[PDB]
């Protein structure tokens, strides 16, 4: 929480923007996920940025990956779940 | 703290490596940092091993970078140091 906050105080806007749309998707299970490709087809970035984003915010422990096949598939976790309703409402 | 320990019990061991190394450099304020070099000719590993490693631990702000010219240099932050205090000996 002291230490939450601090993660929470350095987050970037790809960060946000990333986590604000997989919870307007409701990705926020395993089953819920949603692949890369379609979060990504619908924020103009670059890949290097988009790939950079993606491996802090799961680094952090804030999203999830389901691999197997085809693409990958992202939820927030419960961390990453938190920092979207204190960020984005509050 | 919840969320610390989760940070806490994803630790691989090339990440507790380099901070248990920094940790008995003592490198834990920014006069104290080390050059990457220093630590990387310490321990046998790749590059982009190594250099993933530094990307994780930094990400999650358990270390702390020095600029400028030269070479990097790096330091344990509170939290960084917290975690060796509390993986290595307890």
């Amino acid at each position: 929480s002291d230490y939450f906050e601090e993660v929470m105080r350095k987050l970037t806007i790809e960060d946000v923007s990333i986590l604000g749309w997989l919870f307007q998707n409701e990705a926020n299970a395993v089953f819920k996920a949603i692949k890369k490709s379609s979060i990504a087809d619908e924020l103009e970035y670059s890949t290097a940025n988009f790939r950079k984003t993606l491996n802090k915010l799961e680094a952090i422990h804030f999203i999830g990956t389901v691999t197997g096949g085809k693409e990958h598939k992202l939820y927030l976790t419960e961390y990453g779940q938190q920092a979207v309703q204190q960020a984005i409402h509050h």
